[PDB]
């Protein structure tokens, strides 16, 4: 699967909010472009003169994420975060010249991402009370991944001592994105666990935090809530459900070719971190069928 690479696989079935540290520092920002950030300003002007209703917004930037030695006490993950914007994204990762910026970054900084906005996404493996995962169909008229299958999520907007507020906003934002798009009450949702981080190589390597969230509603109740919002209550054009039993082999299905890279990330990390049992009981042949 060349369009998705794993940057991080979390231990212990995934990490809760209280085991994660963030360092938010201008040392983690994008470097100025070799010929100057004028090239980003020019792309943005051009775009606004065709779509003057467009607006900029701040975004978290992912620099790096370091996992502690496995089995250790205390904080298990450090996220190194800077700040970027939707505009910087359109001028770098989304640019036709994005691969040239990656080569220049390797040459100048020994870092393929040095000249890339790399806004941090969030996504969810969202499971129902009757053991299905939730999928969404993207409109065929949007710019990115048109007509492809997605999972719930988005790109959160800002606002360990500013760090703990930043971790809270990341965990908060994946629940908020589930409530906005799927139309579920917040009180039907578990506290998220971080499964890992996945990079979209089709979008010059921008990364998404992938989370596990459990809903106390069944697939049929989830569908009712989604539909009862009406066409204007969601950006997706449909919802559907796959048994967690069948998610195990989704990479061998015809569905796999229709999944956008960030949704492939969420499913690979779900299969490695929440799937793949380690113990004698869940590992027995009758409960873990071979092939
Ligand atoms: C793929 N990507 C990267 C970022 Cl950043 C975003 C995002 O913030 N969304 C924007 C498109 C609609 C208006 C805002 N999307």
């Amino acid at each position: 699967d060349p369009e998705v690479t794993l940057l991080l696989q979390c231990p212990g079935g995934g990490l809760p909010q209280e085991q994660i540290q963030a360092e938010l520092s201008p040392a983690h920002d994008r470097r100025p472009l070799p010929g100057g950030d004028e090239a980003i300003t020019a792309i943005w002007e051009t775009r606004l003169k065709a779509q003057p209703w467009l607006f900029d917004a701040p975004k978290f930037r992912l620099h790096s994420a370091t996992l502690a030695p496995i089995g250790s006490r205390g904080p298990q993950l450090l996220l190194r975060l800077g700040l970027t914007s939707y505009r910087d994204f359109l001028g770098t990762n989304w640019s036709s010249s994005a691969a040239w910026l990656r080569q220049q970054g390797a040459t100048d900084w020994g870092d393929t991402q040095a000249y890339l906005a790399d806004p941090l996404g969030v996504g969810a493996a969202l499971a129902t009370a009757d053991d299905f995962l939730v999928f969404l169909r993207r409109s065929r008229q949007v710019a990115e991944a048109p007509g492809l299958v997605d999972v719930p999520g988005g790109h959160p907007e800002p606002q360990d001592l500013a760090g703990q507020l930043v971790v809270h906003e990341l965990f908060s934002s994946v629940l908020q994105e589930i409530c906005d798009e799927v139309n579920l009450p917040l009180l039907t949702l578990s506290q998220p666990l971080l499964l890992g981080i996945a990079r979209n190589e089709t979008s010059a390597g921008r990364a998404s935090a992938e989370f596990y969230v459990q809903c106390s509603l069944t697939s049929e109740q989830v569908r009712k809530h989604y539909l009862s919002g009406g066409p204007e209550a969601h950006e997706s054009t449909g919802i559907f459900f796959v048994e967690t039993q069948n998610v195990r082999r989704l990479p061998e299905t015809e569905m796999w070719a229709e999944l956008c890279p960030s949704a492939k990330g969420a499913i690979i990390l779900y299969n490695r971190v929440q799937g793949s049992p380690t113990g004698a009981a869940l590992g027995s042949p009758a409960l873990l069928p071979p092939l």
